[PDB]
Formats: C-alpha cells, sequence, structure tokens
C-alpha cells in the first residue's frame, strides 16, 4: 500500500547520518564556490531520487565578508596609542580540522567599516528594557560610547538597532558562560559547551522581512535595479564585532563607573559587570578601539527547487523548505535539517518510482543565504509571489532538526494544531522511558500546554528563519518542528567552528533517532497536507487562539484605565469580530463534515487554504510593509519571537512615555479597528460563498 | 431553452423606458432621504424579480453639501467693496420642474469654505500643459490669483490640483459653449444644448483610488477609526465654484493683461480670452470675490447588493454594478444605466423562476455616492476585498447607457476583447441604415480600430467610475459599454438640472433601442462570463496590446537618446518579458483547447481568472498606493483617461525639466525593471503549474 505508513517506514536514521556527514566536511558559506558545488550535488541527487524536475534558482544579492588581508579585531589602547591587548583573529580549530581552508573568521555580517575608539558601556543583553534601565533609571548616556553586550534572549540585529538608537558608536557582542556554558558539561571537543575561544558568527541586519537589502519588493534577478548602499534596507550604521569569553573577560575586567543595577545583569565571569562608562581609576585613560574592514558585495546565491507534481491538484503547492548555507560546517545549523529533508525527498521518490503521486504538488527547497537575512527564500518568494498566494497550501520549514535531546518543539499556525496532535499520536516516541508510547504522550508529558490539561505546548511563529516570507508576508499556513532541550534545567556551539558532525554524532543524537523522529513529524505533515482529501486545517483552533490573544491585548490596555476612559478606547469591536469568527468557524466545520461533490470540496479546500491568507493586510504593519499578517508579526524588540495583534501591541508599548497621549491613544484605537475588521473579514471568507 | 438568446429576448425597450421614468422624477443626491427610499425600492424589486438575496450595505462616509441658508456665489467687487455683479444662486428649473424641492444648487463638492478676493487669471482647460504654457512660456505667475478655467478635456479634480500647485487661491470652473453647445442645436428644453444658465456640478477630489477620504484602506463601518479632516485624502485646499456661460461672460469680458497665446485657448464667447492677470485699465481696481460656505459631513450611504447563486461554481463572482446616486434627476447619469441594470436583473430573474441558474454566481450592485468619489463601490470592495480577489471573475460597469446615438463605445481589459467581438456579431444593429446587420458591423464601420482593418476601436479603462477599485486596485478583469456620439462632427447637459427623463425620451433615444442594445451588450457579457464553461478570456489579446504599449513607452524614452546612452537605459528586459508572455500565452491557449476533466478545467479557469490579478503590484504605484495595476492606471493628469505602463510613463514625463537627471533616469530604469518583472510574473501564471 502507498500510504503515510509506507512513506514513514522508508525513512532511515542511518541515511540521515550519512547525509549529515556528507554535508558537513567543509564549510558551505553563502556565495562561496563550495556552497554552489553542494547545490549542484543536491540538485543531482534529488533528480536521482525521482523528483519530476529540480532546478537552481539564482539571485545576485548583497552579502558581507571579512577582508582576508586586513583582519577585524578589537584592542585596548593606552594613552600613547599602543594596543596593549588584541582580541583573537580566529577560533582555534577543532581536532582534525586544523588544516581545513576557508573557515570564515568570526565577524558580524553587514557591519560597516570603521575604527572607532572610546569608553565602554556594558548594556547586559542590549534589550529594549536594558536600555530603558540604563537611560531612564541609571541616567547613563551611551552617546559616543562603545557598547558591549552579551549575546542571548533576543536576535542580535535588535541589539544593534537598540545600541544605535542609544547613540553608541560601536557594538561588541560576546558569549557569556552564563548563557553558553551549562554547569557540569565540558567544552568542545570533550562536551557540548562553548570554549573560551569560541565565537558566534551572525548577521546584524534589521530587514523587517525585506530580503536582499538592495531590491525590496522584487527578485534580485539579472536585470534588477538596485538601491544604492545609502538607501539599502536594514544595514547598521555603526561597526559591530563578536568575541568569545576569554576575550570578553579582558575587556570587562577593568570596567568602572556604576555597579550593575541588580543580579539579572551579572553573567558568570569573574568580573564585577560594572556598566561603566569607561575603566576604573588606574586604567581610566585607556580606551577600546575596534578595527572593522568587512565589505558588502553583491554575490550570486543558488536555491535548489525540486518538484513532485500532484496527481489531482497539481496547481496546489505544499512546500518543504530549509536552508543549505552555513556559517562554517553547519553540523546542526542547517545540515541537521537539510539531511532530514534529503531523506524525506528520497522516501517520497521511492513511492514515486513505484507509481505513486501525491494528490497535490510538493515543492522541496534548499535555500541559500538564509544566514545573511533569509535572502534566498525571500528572493524566490518575491519572484513567485503570484503563484504562491493563489496556489500555496502550506509551508513546512526544515532548518536544524535538533538543539537538544529532551522533547519535541513545534511552532505553527493554529490551522495546523489538530494535524500536529493527530500525527504525533501515530508516531513512536524515541525518548528513554517512553518505549512503546506515542510521541504525543512523551511530548505532552515533557512540555505540557500552559492552558490545557493533557495537551502539549505549541508556540507561535516568530521569525529569524525561512518561513518568514511565506507566513508574515504572503499569508501561507506555516509550521516547523524539531527536538529541543528542557528549558527548566539555544545550544552553546551555535554559529561557532565547533558546530560539527562530531558534535551531533557524539553528544546530541548518536543513534540519529531524534533526527528520525523529526523527519517523521516534518515528512508526515507534508504527506498529509499534500494528500488528505480535505485540507487538514481546523479553523476552530484559530477561533480559540484569537480569543486568547484578544484577552491578552485587552489586559495590556487595561493597565491604563484612565486613558481608556478619556479617549474612549474600546475593545468591543475586536471581541465582537472574534465571537463572529468563532460562530462562523463552527458552522463552516459542520458543513465540512456534512457535504461525492468535487466543486464543493475544492470550494471548501479553497476556503481552508485562503483562511490564513485572509489575515494579510495589503498595507502592511506601520513602517513594516513586508509584515502584513495582522494576527502575528515578529516582535519589534526581538525578531525571533512572535507577537500577537502586533499592530495594537506596538501602539500600546511604552505608551505612558509618549508626549502626545491623544495621538498615541488614537493610534491604539486605529489598530483595534484594523484588527477587528481583519478578523471579521477572515471570518466572512468561511461563510457560505453565495 | 434556457440560453443566452432566451435571456436577451426577454429584455424590453419598453421596460427600460418605464424604469428610467420611475428613477428620474425627483433628485436622488447621495446621503439624502430620497436616495435611501430609492435604494429600498430597488431592493424590494430585485427580490420580487427573483434574486436569492438582496441586501443594503451601508457606510458612513465624508460627503459635501452647500449651506441652505448661506448660499455660494461669486462677485465682481469694486474698490469700495460693493458687489457690482453676482453669479446665479440656482439654475432656472426646466418646464414642469419649477416646483420640485431639494434641487441642490450648483457647487463643487468638497470645496473648503472661504471668501478669497483677487485678480483673475484665465488658464484655458487648467491642464498640465496649460499651466506649462502660462508659467514657462508666458511667464505668468498664478500665485495668489483666482484662476478661471473652462470645463472639458480632463477630470475637474485634476484642474483643481494643477491650480493649487500653481499657487492659485481659488478656482472658478465654467462651461464654455465651445465645449458644451453644438452648433445648430437648440438649448434645453428645445434641444440638447446647455443654456447660458446651466451649470455642471461635480466633486473636485484627488483621491487616487482611496474611497472615503477619512478611511483609506478599510470600510467606513460602524466602528471605523477616521482620520481627522486635516489628514483626509484628496481634499482641495482652495475654494472652487462652477458657473454657466452667462455668468462666465460677465467675469471674462473685462479681462486684461496678455492676449491668449493662440486659438486653442479661445472658446466661443464674444470675449478676447485674455489670460490676465486682472481686468483692463478702466476696471483695473475691481476684483473677483468668491463666497463658499459648503460643509463636509460624514453621512450614511447605501449600496444595494443582489445575489443570484451559481449552480456549479457559486464561489466565482461575476459582478454587474453601476451607481444610483445623481447630482439632480440623473436622466442620463446614472439612471439610464440603472434602468438597464434593473431590466437585466428582471430578465435573469425570469429565467431563474423557470428553474435556471447561471453556472457562476452573479452579483448585482446599485452603488451609492459614486458622484462624491466612487465612495460606495470602493467602501464595499474594501470590506469584501478578500472574497473579491480570490473569487472575482469579472466586473461589468453600468453607468450612463448613452451619451449620444451614433455608435457603440467599449472600454475593457484586453481579456474581454474576443468576448466583445463575438457577442456584438450576434446582436442586431439598432442603427439607421444597418437594419438586418450585426452590431459588430455598424460599430466597426462607424468606429474603426486605428490599427486593425475590419475591427472596431476598444479603449483602455481609465477611471472616474465604479470599476476603479475592482480593476486598478484589485486586478479583476473589468469592462464597460455604452452608446456614444460621433467625436468627428461628452454631452452638454452633464450634471445640470436639465438632465432629465425628457432629455432622453425627446432627444437621445425616443424608442429606447440604444438602451436596449446597451442592455444586450452588458447583459450578454455578464451571461457569458457567468455561464461559459471555459471563462471567455483570451490571454493572447493581452500579449498583442502589451507589445503595442512596450513600443509606445520605448518611443517616448527615445526622444532622449543622449540620456539613454549616459545612464544606460535599456528596454530590453521589458521586450523580453512581452516576448515571453506572447509565447507562454500561445502555449496556454493550445492547452486550453486541447484538454471531461473538471480539475484541469477549473485549474485553467483559475489561471484565466488570476491573469488580470497577476498585473497587480502590492506596493502600488509611486505615491498612489491604491493604483496597483502595473499595465494600466488613471492618468496622473486626467483621472478619466487610462495610461499604459503608468509607472514608466510618469517617470519619463517632463523628465527634461528635472534638476537631477541621474536620479530621474535611475527612476525610469527602476520602473522598467518593475514592469518587465510584472509582465514576466504574469506570463508565468500561465505556464504549466507543475
Ligand atoms: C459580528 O456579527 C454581527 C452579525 O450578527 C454584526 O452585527 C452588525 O452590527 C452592525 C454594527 O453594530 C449593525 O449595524 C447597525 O445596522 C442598522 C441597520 O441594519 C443601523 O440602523 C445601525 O445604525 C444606527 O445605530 C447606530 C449605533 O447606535 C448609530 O451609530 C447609527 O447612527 C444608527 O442610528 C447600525 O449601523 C448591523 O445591523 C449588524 N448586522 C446584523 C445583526 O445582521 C457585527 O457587526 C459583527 N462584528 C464585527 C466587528 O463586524
Ligand atoms: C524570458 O524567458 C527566458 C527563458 O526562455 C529567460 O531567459 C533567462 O534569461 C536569464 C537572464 O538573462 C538567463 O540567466 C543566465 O543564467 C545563467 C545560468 O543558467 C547564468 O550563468 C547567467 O549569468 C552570467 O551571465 C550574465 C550576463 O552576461 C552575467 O551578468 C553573470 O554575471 C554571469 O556571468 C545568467 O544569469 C537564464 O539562463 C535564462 N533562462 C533560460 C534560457 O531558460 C528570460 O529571462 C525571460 N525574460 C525576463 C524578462 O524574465
Ligand atoms: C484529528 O483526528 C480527529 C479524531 O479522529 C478528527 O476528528 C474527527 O473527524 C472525523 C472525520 O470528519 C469526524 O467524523 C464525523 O462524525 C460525524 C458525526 O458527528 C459525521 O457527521 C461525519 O460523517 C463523520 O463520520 C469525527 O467526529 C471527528 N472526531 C472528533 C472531532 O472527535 C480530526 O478531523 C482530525 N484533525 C485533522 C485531520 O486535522
Ligand atoms: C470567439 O469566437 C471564435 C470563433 O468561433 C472562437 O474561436 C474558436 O474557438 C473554438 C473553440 O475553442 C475553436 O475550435 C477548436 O478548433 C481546434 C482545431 O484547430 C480543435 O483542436 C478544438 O477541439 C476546437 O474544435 C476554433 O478553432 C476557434 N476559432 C478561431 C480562433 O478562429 C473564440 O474562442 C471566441 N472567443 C471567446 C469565446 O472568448
Ligand atoms: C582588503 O585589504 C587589503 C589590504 O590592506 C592592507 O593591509 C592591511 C594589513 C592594512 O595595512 C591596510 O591599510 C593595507 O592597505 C586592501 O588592499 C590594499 O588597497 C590599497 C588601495 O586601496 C593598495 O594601495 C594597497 O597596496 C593594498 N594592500 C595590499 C596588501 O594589497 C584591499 O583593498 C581590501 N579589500 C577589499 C576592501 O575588498
Ligand atoms: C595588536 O596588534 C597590533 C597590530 O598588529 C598588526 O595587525 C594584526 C591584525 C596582526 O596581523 C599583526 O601581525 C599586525 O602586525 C600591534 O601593533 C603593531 O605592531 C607592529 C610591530 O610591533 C608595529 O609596526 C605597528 O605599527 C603596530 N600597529 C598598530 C596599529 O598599532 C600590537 O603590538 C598588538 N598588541 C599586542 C599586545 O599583541
Ligand atoms: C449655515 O449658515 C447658517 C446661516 O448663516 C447666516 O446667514 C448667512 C446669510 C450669513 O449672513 C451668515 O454669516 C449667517 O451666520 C449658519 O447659522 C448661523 O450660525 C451662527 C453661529 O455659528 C449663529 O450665531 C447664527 O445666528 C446662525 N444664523 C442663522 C440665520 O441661523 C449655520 O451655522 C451654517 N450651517 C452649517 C455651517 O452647517
Ligand atoms: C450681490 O449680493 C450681495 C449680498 O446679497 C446677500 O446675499 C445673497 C447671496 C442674497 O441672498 C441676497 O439677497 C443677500 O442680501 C449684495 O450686497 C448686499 O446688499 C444688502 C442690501 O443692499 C446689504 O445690506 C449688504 O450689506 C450687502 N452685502 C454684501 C456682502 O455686500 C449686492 O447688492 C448684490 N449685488 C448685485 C449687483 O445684485
Ligand atoms: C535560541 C533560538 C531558538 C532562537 N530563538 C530565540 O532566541 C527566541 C527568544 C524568545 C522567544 F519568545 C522566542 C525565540 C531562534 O529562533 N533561532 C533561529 C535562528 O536560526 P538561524 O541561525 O538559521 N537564522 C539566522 C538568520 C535570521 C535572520 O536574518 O532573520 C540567525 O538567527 O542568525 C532558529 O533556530 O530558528
Ligand atoms: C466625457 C466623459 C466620457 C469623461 N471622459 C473624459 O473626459 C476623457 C478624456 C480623455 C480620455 F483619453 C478619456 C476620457 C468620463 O470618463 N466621464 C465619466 C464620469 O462619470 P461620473 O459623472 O458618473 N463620475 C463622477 C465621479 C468620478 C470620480 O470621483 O472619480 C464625475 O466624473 O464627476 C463617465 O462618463 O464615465
Ligand atoms: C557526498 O556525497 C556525494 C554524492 O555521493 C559525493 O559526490 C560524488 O562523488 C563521487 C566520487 O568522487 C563522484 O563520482 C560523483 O559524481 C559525485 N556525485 C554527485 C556530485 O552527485 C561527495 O564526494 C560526498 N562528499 C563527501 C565530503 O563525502
Ligand atoms: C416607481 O415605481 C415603484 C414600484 O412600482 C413605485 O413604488 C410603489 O408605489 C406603490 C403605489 O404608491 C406602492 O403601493 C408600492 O408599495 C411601491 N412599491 C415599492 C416601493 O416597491 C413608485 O411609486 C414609483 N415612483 C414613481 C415616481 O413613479
Ligand atoms: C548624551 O550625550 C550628548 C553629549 O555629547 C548629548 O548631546 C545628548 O543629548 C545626551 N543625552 C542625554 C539624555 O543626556
Ligand atoms: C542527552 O540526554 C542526556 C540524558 O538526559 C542529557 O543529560 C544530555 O545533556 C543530553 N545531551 C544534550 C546535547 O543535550
Ligand atoms: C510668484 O509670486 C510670488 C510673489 O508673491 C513669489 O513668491 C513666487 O516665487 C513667484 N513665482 C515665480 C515663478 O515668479
Ligand atoms: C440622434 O441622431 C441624429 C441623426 O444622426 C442626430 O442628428 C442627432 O444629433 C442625434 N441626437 C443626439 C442627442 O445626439
Ligand atoms: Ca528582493
Ligand atoms: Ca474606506
Ligand atoms: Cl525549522
Ligand atoms: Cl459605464
Ligand atoms: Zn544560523
Ligand atoms: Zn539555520
Ligand atoms: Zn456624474
Ligand atoms: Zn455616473
Amino acid at each position: 500500500k502507498h500510504n503515510m505508513k509506507a512513506f514513514l517506514d522508508e525513512l532511515k536514521a542511518e541515511n540521515i547520518k550519512k547525509f549529515l556527514y556528507n554535508f558537513t566536511q567543509i564549510p558551505h558559506l553563502a556565495g562561496t564556490e563550495q556552497n554552489f558545488q553542494l547545490a549542484k550535488q543536491i540538485q543531482s541527487q534529488w533528480k536521482e531520487f525521482g523528483l519530476d524536475s529540480v532546478e537552481l534558482a539564482h539571485y545576485d544579492v548583497l552579502l558581507s565578508y571579512p577582508n582576508k588581508t586586513h583582519p577585524n579585531y578589537i584592542s585596548i589602547i593606552n594613552e600613547d596609542g599602543n594596543e596593549i591587548f588584541n582580541t583573537s583573529l580566529f577560533e582555534p580549530p577543532p581536532p582534525g580540522y586544523e588544516n581545513v581552508s576557508d573557515i570564515v573568521p568570526p565577524f558580524s555580517a553587514f557591519s560597516p567599516q570603521g575604527m572607532p575608539e572610546g569608553d565602554l558601556v556594558y548594556v547586559n543583553y542590549a534589550r529594549t528594557e536594558d536600555f530603558f534601565k540604563l537611560e531612564r533609571d541609571m541616567k547613563i548616556n551611551c552617546s559616543g560610547k562603545i557598547v558591549i553586550a552579551r549575546y542571548g534572549k533576543v536576535f542580535r540585529g535588535n541589539k544593534v538597532k537598540n545600541a544605535q538608537l542609544a547613540g553608541a558608536k560601536g557594538v561588541i557582542l560576546y558569549s557569556d558562560p552564563a548563557d553558553y556554558f551549562a554547569p557540569g558539561v565540558k567544552s568542545y571537543p570533550d562536551g557540548w559547551n562553548l570554549p573560551g575561544g569560541g565565537v558566534q558568527r551572525g548577521n546584524i541586519l534589521n530587514l523587517n522581512g525585506a530580503g536582499d537589502p538592495l531590491t525590496p519588493g522584487y527578485p534580485a534577478n539579472e536585470y534588477a535595479y538596485r538601491r544604492g548602499i545609502a538607501e539599502a534596507v536594514g544595514l547598521p550604521s555603526i561597526p559591530v564585532h563578536p568575541i568569545g569569553y576569554y576575550d570578553a573577560q579582558k575587556l570587562l575586567e577593568k570596567m568602572g563607573g556604576s555597579a550593575p543595577p541588580d543580579s539579572s545583569w551579572r553573567g558568570s565571569l569573574k568580573v564585577p559587570y560594572n556598566v561603566g562608562p569607561g575603566f576604573t581609576g588606574n586604567f581610566s585613560t585607556q580606551k577600546v578601539k575596534m578595527h572593522i574592514h568587512s565589505t558588502n558585495e553583491v554575490t550570486r546565491i543558488y536555491n535548489v527547487i525540486g518538484t513532485l507534481r500532484g496527481a489531482v491538484e497539481p496547481d496546489r503547492y505544499v512546500i518543504l523548505g530549509g536552508h543549505r548555507d552555513s556559517w562554517v560546517f553547519g553540523g546542526i545549523d542547517p545540515q541537521s535539517g537539510a539531511a532530514v529533508v534529503h531523506e524525506i525527498v528520497r522516501s517520497f521518490g521511492t513511492l514515486k518510482k513505484e507509481g505513486w503521486r501525491p494528490r497535490r504538488t510538493i515543492l522541496f527547497a534548499s535555500w541559500d543565504a538564509e544566514e545573511f537575512g533569509l535572502l534566498g527564500s525571500t528572493e524566490w518568494a518575491e519572484e513567485n509571489s503570484r503563484l504562491l498566494q493563489e496556489r500555496g497550501v502550506a509551508y513546512i520549514n526544515a532548518d536544524s532538526s535538533i538543539e537538544g535531546n529532551y522533547t519535541l518543539r513545534v511552532d505553527c499556525t493554529p490551522l495546523m494544531y489538530s494535524l500536529v496532535h493527530n500525527l504525533t499520536k501515530e508516531l513512536k516516541s524515541p525518548d528513554e522511558g517512553f518505549e512503546g508510547k506515542s510521541l504525543y504522550e512523551s511530548w505532552t508529558k515533557k512540555s505540557p500546554s500552559p492552558e490545557f490539561s493533557g495537551m502539549p505546548r505549541i508556540s507561535k511563529l516568530g521569525s529569524g528563519n525561512d518561513f518568514e516570507v511565506f507566513f508574515q508576508r504572503l499569508g501561507i499556513a506555516s509550521g516547523r518542528a524539531r527536538y529541543t532541550k528542557n528549558w527548566e534545567t539555544g545550544y552553546p556551539l551555535y554559529h561557532s567552528v565547533y558546530e560539527t558532525y562530531e558534535l551531533v554524532e557524539k553528544f546530541y543524537d548518536p543513534m540519529f533517532k531524534y533526527h528520525l523522529t523529526v523527519a517523521q513529524v516534518r515528512g508526515g505533515m507534508v504527506f498529509e497536507l499534500a494528500n488528505s482529501i480535505v485540507l487538514p486545517f481546523d479553523c476552530r483552533d484559530y477561533a480559540v487562539v484569537l480569543r486568547k490573544y484578544a484577552d491578552k491585548i485587552y489586559s495590556i490596555s487595561m493597565k491604563h484605565p484612565q486613558e481608556m476612559k478619556t479617549y474612549s478606547v474600546s475593545f468591543d469591536s475586536l471581541f465582537s469580530a472574534v465571537k463572529n469568527f468563532t460562530e462562523i468557524a463552527s458552522k463552516f466545520s459542520e458543513r465540512l463534515q456534512d457535504f461525492s461533490n468535487p466543486i464543493v470540496l475544492r470550494m471548501m479546500n479553497d476556503q481552508l487554504m485562503f483562511l490564513e491568507r485572509a489575515f494579510i493586510d495589503p498595507l502592511g504593519l506601520p513602517d513594516r510593509p513586508f509584515y502584513r499578517h495582522v494576527i502575528y508579526a515578529p516582535s519589534s524588540h526581538n525578531k525571533y519571537a512572535g507577537e500577537s495583534f502586533p499592530g495594537i501591541y506596538d501602539a500600546l508599548f511604552d505608551i505612558e512615555s509618549k508626549v502626545d497621549p491623544s495621538k498615541a491613544w488614537g493610534e491604539v484605537k486605529r489598530q483595534i479597528y484594523v484588527a477587528a475588521f481583519t478578523v471579521q473579514a477572515a471570518a466572512e471568507t468561511l461563510s457560505e460563498v453565495a
């Protein structure tokens, strides 16, 4: 039989292992020859595996690289201008890789060039609230200072934006052992902890969904007209560089000025964590000097796009995509996800060779330049946006399959909650102590829902990965699934040269059973989306969450009862719309189970497919035209986190500090109107069509 | 048999006559009680006629009215401040209507209040080129002057915008007999000419597709959050008032300063048509003073929405819409179109009562407040934009069925050219001398295509009517058809109290046979769109026009060969895309004729339906976010006229006068890129889907 079980049984842990090993022997940095060679290999194999067509889609996009003959580093400089201490030029390479060429040294992608010199201020995680505390409470002025921030909690691009708006003239990012060294575990190669010489690479853009900084709105094809650099989207205006905690210790140990305001500002190094500005008395005339010489360069990138044509609805697309480019070896990020995709393609291809076809078309994608700002997925979606928004059923992401070995982690649209519950009930748990139990059971036990007994936690989609264009710009139902750690007791070697095949095989998943379970969840979701007669979306689950988010945003507003009275701020319209959505969704579900008629079915599947689409506002969110989903957007303070009713949330945020309350409260009301209208409009797409 | 012929034969000239008479006995000004009563009547009758559901959709929108107890007028004032001449407070009412109440006096809707006093400048038609001539060639400065302009050639809103940007402090619009009095025809009531006391009403907004000035983007429902007036869209900043040619003569006869620059600046009045500024020597100290006291007021409006549910594809909508509100009696505009719609509904309902249903759903609309800026159709489309863009097959407009009695006039998307050719070949010509000949034959003879022998002229869609939101914002294939005059040898009584039932019955269409022919063209188009198995769109006709527009825009650029060399401006990408579109369209047409399979069919009908949709850019055109169609937009100089490749056109327009040519030519190239990409993207929606 050619059914989901056949698909699932064909997936092998041993294949995923072989592919991971294959994909992680050399670096595959976006825009490099090695990553083009890997693209060609994947293309060749997906064809071998049996896909109907497999093409490269290339774009010329803005990327960023250090200067090979003018290295980036940071100094402490004395009053004579002698550099008395220099940060490292490279991470010590791991065992057996000390002769691998083309390891890009640690750098912050898209930093401008410069050699700013100044006094340090320590800004904790450089979050919005950290700067509030410094500026409003501690009265510390960052203007003209070099800020040093620890990585963690929020996307590093947001840190840089926040430092820039505070007036900083440079940013130093570092990995504190408090956030990247788990007590009682050894440093790589003897354990999975970050060594003192390890450094996290990563871009520091604020693209807000734009894709290639030079071509917002349109694919960066051969004839594209490019913005000049001064008008590019999302580039930082101050130099930025990341360091490890051996080097950080040397920069922090001399810090003077004010004490940290409390213990949430102290990491694990043997230093006081003084905020500054500047160094204590004896070293007061020493300064910190950055030397950054990286260059932004338009560079060719290559997506691989595989097609498995649907037998019945070839014009309906279910997309499985994840990136291929890596900072260095990509042992977890992304090749632990790419090896899973490769095995998924292999399995579907086995069925195809025996005469099977899915009902709908399945598209498989190996995205390029994800690490430089989701550039490959976004350019391809800009190119194909008309096909995607009229034909896109769902997008399943497939980056890193693991960041831990504890339990499942799923982030998705409410439209997929029931699909995910049902599927995981049919999968075997790989967890110790749950042999013979379902994945649903182990996941529910280890990660209970905060609101529903006997159900697992499922998180909202944020951003910082390739689903962003499909979900937040285009309104295509999206989901992701991986194995994660127990947050009560992400991974230390993230974006370091130490993230290798050996890291995974030795310390995360020696038997590749967590990879296999992730392949079954991702593959199974795709199978059901592409094959179920009725799309496996339950609009009633959206109704439930919409009420929860409405309660939540109302509560935030209700911290300001006097202003709500003065400006007549009412959430009545939003609750009314949510109530209507609930009633219409319930009635639609009845019809969906109560209708031999393929027009009614396809009519109903179109209503299901266009439901996520209905939450898109074509005017976008304020000052973020590529975030158009009115229910979800990436947090304005942290691109990784999802925010619900983001337009209202941002209008309320820090509202007590606005100098014109009338104007600020009017904008709250405007966003309430936009949200109520959008929920009601979405609900009406589920009404009888005539 | 229940077929198109049955539908067409049921339509009666005598019914249209009866309905026109019924709809034109009292004024039906938007926002008034009489127009609400008419809405209720239409709703009741459409139900009686047999539609499945007929609802009112109401909105609260910004409208504009004179002050009943503080009348608008213009004076010539002497140096003592005595008003020595006053324009009329009302048009002399026509025979038998001298006791009709609630005739709104002539005014320019949405004029601000004021009493500016100054010297006149005469600006011909107040077109972009008229102001160029004044300012650049004649060196006449309009700053602080009251401009007097003749109606005609372009939408009056554009005139006002152009006067405002020239620095005018007021605008006087008037109807010159050169443009509103045909030689050898008598004035109303003895003929169809405008009398000297007749005055054209009309709004002077520049909305650029926004709809209600207070709620751009979102329907003006009960909980809508409104912009404050100072932020409203499209309101003029200077007072404006329209007058007839008896009054105009009195204002123009004393004009001094420079002579008109040439004969294209002279109308038909016995005056010199001096441009001014100001009056000749003896009257040099007299000035012109306007008194405007109209008020903008948020007012309720009502659309009637009728549904005839489709038997097979109820989730596919073919829309027949036209407005119901009128300036006064609306004898032509709009009731000659609304009576035609009413008879069309009646006919479809007759078939429905005998057990017939169209294949697709047909929506019938009676729009309100069209005369105040397309407000009713636009608010309803904003409300229902998600249903319309995923389900909208086509929109057929139905305003004024006649402006003449000479031949057919059709404006539509190229997707409907073949449909229109085929249909008119099956209809009887109503023209004298063509008895027993087809409508196609008479129309082709009287209005030949400028490029193709043996084919009729079909024009591009501009704006200034209710299709605007469906076509230019949402990308739904749109068309219109009416009877027109012979432009070689629109109508004089437009928007005057003289536009009555009697005007039509006595002078335009005594037998109502032109109305009947228009009902057959509009009704027949709807019938075929709603009933043909394969949508009756020929994508190859778009390919042909795209090449013509590409040739045209290239030619405009080629007036600047040196700049095209300097800035490397190439149209190669646009021609390549158009070539690709032509090849793909040809291949798609082959498949369309070469495929019993309803999924392939509906797949192919979706490709047909989403083809117009593919020309929409969700970022809109520069500074006009509600004009999103990249092939067509209303002319930036004249909202009535369509412009092809509008983004490139506007980038090239007057480019030799731009102070930074590098920047201006870069924007030409950017628009070429957007256009080539959009054509290629549209073409790819017609490729095999997987
Ligand atoms: C959720 O769904 C319900 C449908 O079950 C929908 O109810 C609608 O609410 C609107 C807005 O409240 C109602 O609008 C009214 O319509 C009547 C005509 O039918 C008008 O006369 C009303 O206006 C008068 O009263 C107003 C309020 O006091 C005044 O401001 C105004 O000046 C007039 O005096 C009013 O517009 C509408 O009838 C119902 N429709 C129904 C029950 O079918 C509700 O809007 C949906 N929620 C959202 C957020 O869309
Ligand atoms: C109309 O349809 C045709 C398809 O029939 C489509 O043709 C495509 O044109 C593009 C852009 O010209 C071609 O792109 C090339 O692709 C190859 C790889 O296949 C690249 O190596 C090329 O880049 C090199 O050469 C460039 C130009 O000299 C350099 O700028 C560059 O630096 C590289 O050296 C180039 O990107 C593409 O292969 C074809 N596709 C085909 C033939 O299938 C055409 O683009 C369509 N028109 C529009 C407006 O889309
Ligand atoms: C996840 O699995 C659940 C449990 O199987 C699915 O819900 C069930 O779906 C079936 C099929 O629609 C329902 O069966 C129907 O029962 C009604 C009688 O009430 C009958 O009218 C229909 O003909 C049909 O037999 C069943 O009631 C329902 N069970 C529930 C809600 O407990 C659910 O659909 C799955 N979610 C997916 C696939 O996204
Ligand atoms: C307007 O009317 C014309 C003329 O009738 C329509 O074109 C014709 O459409 C029919 C139906 O598709 C074509 O018939 C086909 O012929 C081919 C053989 O070449 C065969 O493969 C098919 O099975 C079918 O019989 C016909 O060729 C074509 N005639 C032309 C182009 O001259 C046209 O479709 C109409 N336009 C509309 C409805 O929008
Ligand atoms: C990358 O940097 C190189 C080399 O930088 C040189 O060596 C460094 C250690 C430091 O001392 C720099 O100031 C040196 O210039 C750049 O190559 C130099 O470019 C200049 C002209 O721009 C030239 O006159 C020098 O001779 C070059 N030096 C060498 C060693 O070749 C190069 O421009 C940079 N690459 C980029 C920006 O992409
Ligand atoms: C810190 O480094 C500086 C600069 O060193 C150069 O650039 C580095 C990236 C690396 O590639 C070095 O090998 C380069 O020499 C040192 O200061 C320089 O020292 C040299 C030799 O003494 C002298 O000629 C230069 O003028 C110095 N340049 C500057 C900009 O000061 C410095 O000694 C190092 N400090 C420590 C403590 O190691
Ligand atoms: C419309 O205008 C009326 C009446 O205007 C008055 O009569 C005119 C001929 C002229 O002389 C005006 O200046 C007069 O005011 C407005 O009603 C007046 O409003 C003021 C206060 O705003 C009041 O004190 C007067 O007594 C009113 N006059 C009368 C005759 O009632 C009215 O406000 C206007 N309607 C609008 C703006 O909607
Ligand atoms: C032109 O009209 C003005 C104003 O007349 C008033 O407003 C008109 C709209 C209309 O409703 C008239 O009946 C109103 O009286 C005339 O000037 C006014 O004359 C009266 C009486 O002589 C005087 O008391 C006012 O102060 C004047 N008002 C102003 C603003 O000047 C004027 O006489 C008319 N001119 C001609 C040639 O008819
Ligand atoms: C620690 C990790 C799970 C992180 N999430 C958060 O830190 C986070 C914080 C608060 C919250 F409520 C939710 C998530 C996160 O989402 N990481 C992402 C980052 O993946 P990638 O390294 O492939 N993406 C790149 C590029 C992202 C971009 O440019 O947008 C990067 O972050 O540098 C991921 O794993 O999907
Ligand atoms: C004379 C008439 C045919 C005019 N067209 C042009 O003047 C014109 C000029 C140059 C050109 F290349 C094409 C058309 C035109 O399009 N009129 C429209 C105006 O209809 P309506 O009076 O109902 N519409 C209102 C409201 C328009 C609006 O607010 O946008 C009005 O114009 O005041 C129509 O008849 O559809
Ligand atoms: C990863 O696996 C691929 C595919 O098996 C290897 O590429 C092949 O290498 C062999 C032997 O050199 C060639 O004959 C084939 O043509 C290649 N096949 C392709 C590219 O499809 C590749 O060598 C492996 N890489 C590593 C590091 O083990
Ligand atoms: C226009 O036609 C309508 C419909 O026939 C007339 O409205 C009807 O008037 C009669 C007699 O007064 C009433 O009994 C009906 O209830 C009305 N029907 C409706 C509103 O559906 C209307 O009087 C006619 N108007 C004119 C000016 O002739
Ligand atoms: C911070 O420092 C600079 C002085 O260089 C000053 O211009 C700026 O306004 C200061 N801000 C605050 C809040 O004190
Ligand atoms: C794998 O699981 C064990 C057992 O719970 C745990 O102690 C260990 O830390 C895990 N490895 C990783 C990399 O999380
Ligand atoms: C027109 O008139 C005013 C003087 O009131 C002046 O400020 C303006 O710049 C003048 N423009 C030209 C082009 O002369
Ligand atoms: C109707 O047709 C006649 C005959 O051509 C023409 O002379 C007359 O002007 C027309 N009436 C109108 C209103 O155009
Ligand atoms: Ca782009
Ligand atoms: Ca609106
Ligand atoms: Cl993922
Ligand atoms: Cl029309
Ligand atoms: Zn990463
Ligand atoms: Zn990744
Ligand atoms: Zn009109
Ligand atoms: Zn009209």
